[PDB]
């Protein structure tokens, strides 16, 4: 089938301005979020909307040099934010992989923030826990840096 792992986080800033800031602005930092395994991120279409497309590329520790994903769907009444792996080495192990966010906010002036990821096997790989740990590290960096990027720059 396909298998998936998750992690929630409490965040201050405004939910649009979350996933904005974790892969749209992405090209700084996601960079910045990860600064041994990443090394670079670019659009590659009209930008910030569904089925935009994006690179991501990667350094030292790395099985592959580069992956390409897209923003696939947004639903800003429960901000679900839906983004895929479409080609690039993550899928030479894998049939797809793909990646979900939901955000709500609180009665305290900010918001909930749970992420997700998804794996489709070849019909054979199981999976590592590499990823499961390096994803919740990497998602974490990112959920930081956008809020310490959003602290100095809430102008944008």
């Amino acid at each position: 089938g396909a298998i998936t792992y998750d992690m929630e986080i409490p965040s201050s800033i405004s939910a649009e301005k979350m996933f904005k800031a974790f892969v749209l602005d992405g090209d700084t930092i996601i960079p910045k979020a990860l600064p041994h395994a990443i090394t670079g991120v670019q659009t590659l279409e009209g930008d910030g909307g569904v089925g935009t497309i994006k690179l991501t590329t990667f350094g030292e520790g790395s099985v592959h040099k580069s992956v390409k994903h897209r923003i696939d769907g947004l639903d800003k009444e429960n901000f679900t934010y839906s983004y895929s792996i479409i080609e690039g080495g993550a899928l030479d192990v894998f049939e797809s992989i793909s990646y979900h966010i939901k955000i709500v906010a609180t009665p305290d002036g900010g918001c909930i923030c749970k992420n997700r990821s998804i794996y489709t096997p070849k019909c054979d790989a199981q999976v590592s826990e590499e990823e499961i740990k390096a994803g919740k590290e990497r998602a974490s960096g990112i959920f930081k840096k956008v809020e310490a990027y959003l602290l100095a720059n809430p102008d944008c």
